């Protein structure tokens, strides 16, 4: 089997991408944030504290003839941005882009933190990291991909995120028309539960490539590119007037600037992030200070190849017995 679904930016900045997901019978379609940095499929629901729902579409398990309470199971998750959610668990039929999993754990939120409530466009998350990170207790549950894997034509999924445009998540096949050149594969460590890999270096604009190992995670659920402070300083030094602002929370730059590209290495291959992809717009409405899309990972404890980096590539998440990642230009 295969599946293929379009993923759509939630706003004009590509802050996140939403993908429609069918849950239950008859289907209830919710728009979920596919997150290769976590491993829970959780949704706003009829159980979510009413004051914490503000415009989201909810899953109502009592209206699904295939829903079953997973007795005794609870979940609770906290994300790298400080947000969180928790609740109980149902199993139900879940379909993505025509690919169907029966008995998928659907984690129903009883509580969500304010950042989720305040974002009416995201109805929940669909985790695509390794199932070892799933938070369901006392019986850990499998991700949608883990449940589907054995049925897929090939045990892979691909992320093809658009810049200021929709893109595609495919399951079970490589669309060889979706990228240019070849796909370069690179080793993955699953020891922290992430799609963790080592970039071979970077370049700023037309500058020379610096060969240096940068361990980080491929994380579709993180907006920005978080890299070591040395690398980030080298990038922003090429933007007149850019500076790190402790009050804003990162590097800002004059909105009048033209940003240089940023290149990262995948083995001997190179992925080029155009400068425009690094502009996240005014820090507040009407400001001439703009927020940068490359930020320091100091204090996060891990480097994160978030959407800024991934949307410059066609990315293969190869879930074979020994997982690997692939990157191609597009």
């Amino acid at each position: 089997s295969t599946g293929s679904a379009t993923t759509t930016p939630i706003d004009s900045l590509d802050d996140a991408y939403i993908t429609p997901v069918q849950i239950g019978t008859p289907a209830q379609t919710l728009n979920l944030d596919f997150d290769t940095g976590s491993s829970d499929l959780w949704v706003f629901s009829s159980e979510t504290t009413a004051s914490e729902v503000d415009g989201q579409t909810i899953y109502t398990p009592s209206k699904s003839t295939t829903a079953k309470l997973l007795s005794g199971a609870t979940w609770s998750i906290s994300y790298g941005d400080g947000s969180s959610s928790s609740g109980d668990v149902y199993t139900d039929t879940v379909s993505v882009g025509g690919l169907t999993v029966t008995g998928q754990a659907v984690e129903s939120a009883k509580k969500v933190s304010s950042s989720f409530t305040e974002d009416s466009t995201i109805d929940g998350l669909l985790g695509l990291a390794f199932s070892t990170l799933n938070t369901v207790s006392p019986t850990q549950q499998k991700t949608f991909f883990d449940n589907a894997k054995a049925s897929l034509d090939s045990p892979v999924f691909t992320a093809d995120l658009g810049y200021h445009a929709p893109g595609t998540y495919n399951f079970g096949f490589i669309d060889t028309t979706a990228y240019t050149g070849s796909i370069t594969y690179t080793a993955v460590s699953t020891k922290q539960g992430f799609w963790e890999w080592t970039s071979t270096g970077y370049a700023v604009g037309s500058g020379t490539f610096k060969s240096t190992s940068i361990d980080g995670i491929a994380d579709t659920g993180t907006t920005l590119l978080y890299l070591p402070a040395t690398v980030v300083s080298a990038y922003w030094a090429q933007v007149s007037g850019a500076k790190s602002s402790s009050s804003v929370g990162g590097y800002v730059f004059p909105c009048s600037a033209t940003l240089p590209s940023f290149t990262f290495g995948v083995g001997s291959a190179r992925i080029v992030i155009p400068g425009d992809y690094i502009d996240f717009g005014p820090i507040s409405t009407g400001s001439s200070s703009c927020f940068g899309g490359i930020q320091s990972s100091a204090g996060i404890g891990i480097n994160i190849f978030g959407d800024v980096a991934l949307k410059a590539a066609f990315v293969v998440f190869n879930g074979a017995t020994t997982p690997t990642l692939g990157f191609a230009s597009k």
